[PDB]
């Protein structure tokens, strides 16, 4: 009843990000996606470039939301926060607008059908 | 022979860091310290604030090396790297300057 509320729709957030630099390697920023579904919670880590690659493919499947821009000061923490918010809104909009999600999108979130 | 003798050998490096931001929290940085001694290596992670908490205590024990400033508003990549290097130099200076290391320093390094 209210329990059925746990099995209706995938609820996605991006509550955090991290920028990491190891030894002499180039730094990179990863967004930590939280997926709530069927009363369970799962985390998935993705770089912006992976969202952008997803987007390019998804556009061939569905009408997509606007992706947050690649043309941002992607080294500035407050800009990275805005991007986090934008990516979160993007994933949520895909879920809201598309009753049957493309396998491309499920794969991105490590969700499988049947 | 040399049964009662041992090497006093410790080296420290900070090879990596991560800056973490999460929705209702202040962003913070965690530094990974590599500790080498007596033929073995281990790692310990410390937030930037933990270095300053160490420093405050250490000053009561010994004359400390210079440390980078306690507060950092904006962790852009060049500041992250500058603070990594500064903190590394600080830990290495403590080891070079002090024949007998304070227990509170050893505890910080998990030795």
């Amino acid at each position: 009843g209210t329990e059925n509320l746990y099995f209706q729709s995938m609820e996605v957030y991006i509550p955090s990000f991290r920028y990491e630099e190891s030894d002499l390697e180039r730094g990179y920023t990863v967004f930590k996606i939280e997926v709530l579904m069927n009363g369970r919670k799962h985390f998935v880590e993705k770089r912006y470039s992976e969202f952008h690659a997803l987007h390019k493919k998804l556009k061939k499947c569905i009408k997509t939301p606007e992706i947050p821009s690649k043309h941002v000061r992607n080294w500035v923490p407050k800009v990275l926060e805005q991007r986090r918010q934008g990516l979160e809104t993007y994933l949520q909009a895909v879920i809201l607008e598309n009753e049957e999600l493309p396998k491309l999108f499920l794969d991105f979130l490590n969700v499988r059908h049947l």
